[PDB]
């Protein structure tokens, strides 16, 4: 689950990075404790239907 | 023209920055005299048709 990926980033002291959709990334970047960040450009361009 | 924007960056001693598509930016970054760089993420995501 996405939540598990977020936890792994948050708990791994910088030793795990998570590949996920920009929408989810940007959402989590605005949630406490505000310890994650989106870096780089997006790797592709698509949409939800 | 794009060429004019490139020239303006190259000749302006750091006092001009040019907003252009990532494709053109990345191409010029690999042309002599290798004095320009793409910085930051892309501002949008789109395509040529």
């Amino acid at each position: 689950t996405t939540a598990e990926g977020v936890a792994r980033v948050r708990k791994s002291k910088g030793k795990f990075a998570f590949l996920l959709e920009s929408t989810m990334n940007e959402y989590i970047e605005q949630r406490k404790p505000c310890d994650t960040m989106k870096v780089g450009g997006n790797l592709d361009s698509k949409g939800y239907g």
